[PDB]
């Protein structure tokens, strides 16, 4: 599923996007638009052999199992393909874990580059909440 921004943006905040840990909705929707351009379907291959997943590219040197990223943790304990859901739940669910382990939403490179320090509120903006 290719969400719209506004879309996206409702289904983040109901699912306790908006604020976690501080960080408004402006800042999920900005990092969804640039990590995977919100396609539920995104996958992306790292050097190392890891994968990235879904709508924010989480990746399964940590957070996911997918059977072939040798030595890797699952720390969300899930499949990493119950992260290409057009559901949201479990991306939502094991960000919120990730942006809570310490390095708060720097953990994606794509957010660190492209979102943070910008007017993220922007993303949400004329968007029926
Ligand atoms: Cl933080
Ligand atoms: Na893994």
């Amino acid at each position: 599923k290719v969400f719209g921004r506004c879309e996206l943006a409702a289904a983040m905040k109901r699912h306790g996007l908006d604020n976690y840990r501080g960080y408004s909705l402006g800042n999920w929707v900005c990092a969804a638009k640039f990590e995977s351009n919100f396609n539920t379907q995104a996958t992306n291959r790292n050097t190392d052999g890891s994968t990235d997943y879904g709508i924010l590219q989480i990746n399964s040197r940590w957070w996911c199992n997918d059977g072939r990223t040798p030595g890797s943790r699952n720390l969300c304990n899930i499949p990493c393909s119950a992260l290409l859901s057009s559901d949201i739940t479990a991306s939502v669910n094991c960000a919120k874990k990730i942006v809570s382990d310490g390095n708060g939403m720097n953990a994606w490179v794509a957010w660190r580059n492209r979102c943070k320090g910008t007017d993220v509120q922007a993303w949400i903006r004329g968007c029926r909440l």
